[PDB]
């Protein structure tokens, strides 16, 4: 039942539903099928306000990071939030449950969650509006309960522009790895995480439950995704990160500034390139520059691109723009291949939202990628298989559909999305409107 | 923030969110303040199962009913469907819960739900699973805690498609009058009910909490709103839901067999014509005949079709499809005025789908006006932003939606309108 | 020989001047600390004049550090009558100052070198002294020399006749009082109302009309035909917030109002015939004035001119959603656009009588949609651009024999 | 801040102004010698012609008298039509900035004191805007002016005053403007001077430059007339410094003597390493030198010509016979597309764009493709006569030699519904 990945004429016929008249006399009477995707996140409620720069340092933060705060500091903000009268909004948040949510509105596919919640949960609290406000078809049934509260991140914004959180973790890390359910992740096209996965206090099992996830993760051959929390965190030990990413990880959620934190390099597409040494995949979000993305191709199946070369560090890099993404592994002579987009409509009016602009071109990535999985198993014997790939559109096609998603994000106020995109009318349909 | 009723091209500019340009010229130093709709339910969930049809008769059920049992009885089927492990789907549910969830999705806008809630609730419960599945827009903060369960809704198929339906209520009609928040129904566009609401254990509050917002609402002249449950439900009584509807309802949703049970006329236009006399606007929903519509407006503002004019028992009643829909209170001259349109595409829960885009056009007008009150849109106090003609071909399509799916519960909007630059913009 | 104003496909085949005053002067960039800006008791967003010797202090520290970036010519208007040759291929006349001796590498040899080849300087007037020096901070710093020394004699008469627009700006009142330049101006609008030319304005900051708004409004009722603005420019003339309105409560006073609303886009209003009303194939706006753009389409007349005028109001936002990072000279080149539509008709008409685009006397060549969309692309192409004038016109589109010519 | 050469569809990317925000994550020009000159167009009668010891199709030096006679007639009878700033050289550089949208420095002379209204004045009035004019010398004396005098027929003689024109001073030459050029364009009129005039002289001083910092020398030629005096000095000078030689049928024939246009440009390339002919109605003949290993072979038909399938590897691109390590040698032609005088000196200017879109497109962009070696042009021969066809087509549509409206650039897929809504 999943959706079009994007709005582009597609040359091969996409089925959206099992029921389709041609699946059905095609089909087995047992079928499968049912593509989903996972992720692991710390459980966290955003708590957005406006502020002062003199709020900022008043609880010892610094604009632009993603710092966590002792439990009486917090108790301190959230009473001078409510005593002024200055919250905004109250909605769930976590970079990974902003992407799971993100993801089941653009493709309307189920997407489980990992992580914490409120084993007595009470109306109007945080742990229930958590529920309220996640998306329907993102699945939260294999929660791990927890007596404490989940986590609250509170966003200051302060003046137009640099958006700066404070996080009460709370219980958000004591997710323990008997409780990641197994049999979900072997049936799962991706597994998606963040940095902040490691960012705990010592001794709570958050990493050890991660780890459990990535060891069921290998078992069934899934994809590991990793975003990341900031260029500050990363900075601190980039080779440990480095280490990572070879052993683990297949695909890189990135921003320019995140992305020099790594590998040194100022340039995204050279730091992209840099990171295609360590993993499969590489999404490089590089606010106003557009986005970029690194990936393997099967050298025998470039397709090469039919817009102008494009100038670069590496001469001519959109060269096989229109090739399709494969893992290192599958490949019998990889291929580099590079794809860059600039933004949507010349970009907003406003600044506005940067932070989950990132968290949400994930997700529009995330859908191809189980499109391909979905496609697969429905239409096997299709011309857009039997070379085994990972993703189901070219790079530069899967850049023109997160670059359109990240536009969204950027023009509202909450990372979460609440609507798709809008497709294409066909005559029928338009005249059915007009008459 | 919310989004236009429809996918047709409109000859005034709909803001959709407050943040416009051209709006905030237009915007005071204060925010503008959107609009939304409330509605109260019986908190249900539907647990979907294949069964015989002598299933069926094994628990005192009949063939396309909704039919309540006692906890005995659903405690034995409970476990008879985990024992041959039959269950197919686990969803939320209810009529007005599925109502208020698909207008959420179809305006993006927010949506109140008034009724019950497990004080305590535990990972993977039914009311655990009630808060995962609705939809985010949907806001359950003013639910009434309860120290029983929610309701379970046994959805059994007997293999023709027909759907028989066993209710266990659980303490779904325990909400109490003073749970009924009476700010915000005053600024709600709509007080949405169902017919299922009066169907109670004696001396339980749900009657006397529903009396109640009626009350609230008429405070503040909020339209109420009225889908029915069945025609079994309204047969029992067919004088006293008239009654009922004269005095408080102003807008009426049915099907074609629902209305012959209310009226007496096997031909929906003439029931809903006569149903007119009763509130100020009706939804009827004939299946494969299409569905139609009947109303009023103002004498001076009607807008007469360019459509072929339909013979029927009422004489060209599509005389002035296009005209918008009118409260009669608010009429000085009020005319009748009817619609009617097929089947999308041919044909393949969806009339209270069809039910919630007419919401959402109604809401619409209430966001327009609060955004841009020197539109021509306003010269008087209309209560649908667009034409019956108009309406009825957005409540179509979204009927259409619901029988191409399982659940009656959607999870994705419309597809929207590509303009040109978003076509190249895909296409490059 | 004039080109075609816009790259819109035409209905009505076109076969392929103005003037204005202005304060001659020389752009000087550089960029600074803020610290800068007080150090010589300036204030950011003001065009502020200063002394002699202390421009020449200013003027030093520059050249010792090597701060100057980019010198080339510049002034309100000097733009606008250069940005506008580039436009049309025609040519435009600026009238103001000029040194009577010029030596190789001087200021006054720049503004020729850099002036627009199409662009006629013939008419200038000698004076003894030296051209106006703005020293761009990014504010701006004018060390005037002689640039309001214009006398009315050097108006000529007949090249003021022969136009279809003169173009001024508020900045040519504002002088050292004695100074000439006012006068000179007074008898080119003298001059302009014996030969019926629309009288043409652009404002020069906020903080130079609030000072007395009464006394500006009064000028525009008398004088002008046509606005050019800013949408802080226009509260301070008519205390209206909403550049809408501004414009409107504008309309009491002149033809045509021309609004630059930064990134809101830009908006237009001014009168046409109620009998030639065209309406508007977009969808009916939301303002102050309700469904304002109702009328979009119409072609723009002289409120004397019509005989049951209406109010015509517009549109349109940014081109491709602004731009990626000047501001400024942006308004003054939406502007040159306008003037371009404008000259097009007086040039259509005296070369073809035979088109219907002459129904009746009009002012525009295009509807007040089709001008916005022209202005508006031209802002964006000043903005894109460093200095406020424009080196090449816009690209338009060719035939198939160009396109197969091309790829063959 | 360049624009690109031609209306092509390009495979490899420009990237126009350099702000572009490509090529900064990972982060040019033209100057020419010319007679400080000025037109004075008139249309006159035979007789005119003959009364001032000129004939039709000449460019004819005459004394301060017989031009002050000349100049008379004119208003007199008010003869003139149009007045504007004149040069082979000044058009080129004017046209060049013109489409490529650049700086391009020219090197002359100028009154040092410039009244409103005169001559010197109406000269910078004019100039094209991004021409820079900073670097000329000053002198005592008056401009040089130009009488184009026009008949019936067509034929436009030119009559030079030449006053100060020719004292520009080797001094006055810039050692690093001519150091960080593309190219040194020069005219066959430069040599042509009142004897003991430095002219010449500067003209070899900026050649030292132009060979010091490897910049190439261009050289276009005034009529027949002027090189068939002595037309093996000519040939001789191109051997030693130029490496380009622009020319024209009729000029080429006096210089080389071949009828035949193809044959010419082929004998002229043992001497230089570019030549471009204009064969007017013919069309247009280019011939010149590329890297064996790296020729391009058409797409077009064979054609026939003096050199049998000329055109065989039109779709190579230009180096030099120095820089080439086993030179190949390549021509192309092409027709009219869909003022004879003055095209030339148009086409010139195109070729120009491309050669500093080259310097441009190097400096921007090492990592390309299009920078393997060291190559002369950025585009391809048959692409190269596209641009420059292109423009001296535009040039005889219009009076003036010299060009107000460069060429329209294609409307884009996105730019063109915006113009249509
Ligand atoms: N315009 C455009 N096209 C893209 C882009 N990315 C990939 N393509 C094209 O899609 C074609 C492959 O179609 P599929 O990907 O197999 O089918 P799909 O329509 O379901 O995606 C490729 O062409 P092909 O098969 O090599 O050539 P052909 O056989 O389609 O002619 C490739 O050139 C893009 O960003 N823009
Ligand atoms: N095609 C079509 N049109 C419909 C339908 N229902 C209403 N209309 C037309 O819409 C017009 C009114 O527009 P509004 O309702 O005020 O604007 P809106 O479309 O943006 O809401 C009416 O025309 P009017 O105002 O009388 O004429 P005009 O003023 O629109 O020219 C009416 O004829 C329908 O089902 N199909
Ligand atoms: N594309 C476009 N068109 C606009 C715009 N504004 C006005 N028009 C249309 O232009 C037409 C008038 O054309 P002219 O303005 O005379 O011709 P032009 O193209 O040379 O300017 C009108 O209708 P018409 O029916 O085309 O004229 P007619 O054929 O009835 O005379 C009007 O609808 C705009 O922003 N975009
Ligand atoms: N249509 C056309 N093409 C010309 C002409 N002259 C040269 N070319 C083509 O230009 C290509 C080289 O492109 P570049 O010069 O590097 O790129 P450019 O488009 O930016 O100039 C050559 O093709 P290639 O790369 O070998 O061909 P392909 O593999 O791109 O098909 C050659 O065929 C011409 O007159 N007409
Ligand atoms: N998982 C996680 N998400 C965070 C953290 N800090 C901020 N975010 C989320 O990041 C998003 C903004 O980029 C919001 O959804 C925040 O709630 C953190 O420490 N962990
Ligand atoms: N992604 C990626 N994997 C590599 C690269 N070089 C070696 N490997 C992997 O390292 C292991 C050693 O062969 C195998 O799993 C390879 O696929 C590289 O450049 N990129
Ligand atoms: N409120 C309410 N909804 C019901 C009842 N019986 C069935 N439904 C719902 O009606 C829908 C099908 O029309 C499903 O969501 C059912 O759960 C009932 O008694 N009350
Ligand atoms: N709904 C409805 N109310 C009516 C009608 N005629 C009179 N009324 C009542 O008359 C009063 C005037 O609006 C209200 O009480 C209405 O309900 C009718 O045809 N329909
Ligand atoms: N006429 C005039 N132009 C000015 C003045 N101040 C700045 N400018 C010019 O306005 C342009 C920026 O809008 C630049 O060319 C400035 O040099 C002034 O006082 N008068
Ligand atoms: N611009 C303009 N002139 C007006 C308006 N109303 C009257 N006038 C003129 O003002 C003078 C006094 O009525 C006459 O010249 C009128 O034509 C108006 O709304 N706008
Ligand atoms: N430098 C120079 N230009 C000339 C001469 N004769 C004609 N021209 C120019 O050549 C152009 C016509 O080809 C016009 O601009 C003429 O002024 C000459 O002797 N020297
Ligand atoms: N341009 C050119 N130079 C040649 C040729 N043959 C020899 N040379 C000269 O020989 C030297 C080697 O490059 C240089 O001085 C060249 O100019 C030829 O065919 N063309
Ligand atoms: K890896
Ligand atoms: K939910
Ligand atoms: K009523
Ligand atoms: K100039
Ligand atoms: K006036
Ligand atoms: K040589
Ligand atoms: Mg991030
Ligand atoms: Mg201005
Ligand atoms: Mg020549």
């Amino acid at each position: 039942h999943m959706k079009f990945p994007g709005k582009r004429k597609s040359k091969h016929y996409f089925p959206v539903n099992a029921r389709d008249p041609l699946l059905q006399q095609f089909q087995p009477e047992n079928e499968t099928s049912a593509a989903w995707v996972v992720g692991i996140d710390q459980t966290l409620v955003d708590i957005e306000a406006k502020v002062d720069d003199e709020f900022i340092e008043r609880y010892g933060l610094s604009a632009g990071h993603s710092l966590v705060i002792e439990d009486d500091v917090a108790e301190a903000l959230y009473q001078e939030l409510k005593q002024k009268n200055l919250i905004t909004h109250q909605f769930a948040g976590g970079t990974i449950g902003n992407t799971m949510h993100n993801y089941s509105v653009l493709a309307d596919d189920r997407s489980v969650l990992l992580g914490v919640m409120c084993s007595n949960i009470e109306i109007g609290s945080y742990a229930y509006r958590y529920l309220c406000n996640t998306s329907s078809r993102t699945d939260l049934n294999y929660l791990q309960g927890v007596d404490g509260p989940i986590g609250r991140c509170f966003t200051l914004i302060g003046e137009s522009g640099e958006r700066t959180f404070a996080i009460s973790p709370g219980h958000m890390n004591q997710l323990r790895a008997e409780s990641i359910p197994e049999d979900v992740i072997a049936g799962a096209s991706a597994l998606v995480l963040t940095s902040y996965l490691v960012r705990c206090k010592p001794g709570e099992p958050m990493p050890e439950a991660t780890m459990k996830a990535i060891e069921y993760a290998k078992k069934y051959n899934v994809p590991v995704v990793l975003t990341l929390g900031t260029k500050f965190v990363i900075a601190e030990n980039p080779q440990w990160w480095q280490q990572f990413l070879k052993d683990h990880v297949s695909i890189l959620a990135m921003n320019e500034d995140e992305a020099e934190a790594l590998t040194g390099e100022s340039d995204p597409l050279l730091a992209s390139d840099k990171a295609l040494d360590w993993v499969d995949l590489v999404l490089c979000t590089a606010g106003p520059i557009g986005l970029y993305m690194a990936g393997f191709t099967e050298d025998e199946a470039k397709r090469k691109t039919q817009h102008p070369l494009l100038p670069g560090a590496i001469a001519e890099f959109n060269q096989y723009e229109f090739s399709r993404a494969m893992r290192h592994k599958d490949c019998q002579n990889p291929l580099r291949v590079y794809s860059h987009i600039a933004p949507y409509m010349g970009g907003p009016e406003k600044i506005m939202n940067t932070n989950g602009a990132g968290d949400g071109a994930l997700a529009a990535l995330l859908h191809d990628i189980t499109a391909n999985s979905y496609h697969r198993s429905n239409v096997p014997n299709s011309s857009k298989h039997k070379f085994t790939w990972l993703t189901y559109s070219s790079l530069a096609q899967v850049c023109k559909y997160a670059n359109r998603v990240s536009y969204q994000v950027l023009n509202q106020h909450s990372p979460r999305l609440t609507r798709g995109l809008p497709e294409r009318e066909d005559s029928l349909e338009e005249s059915y409107w007009d008459r």
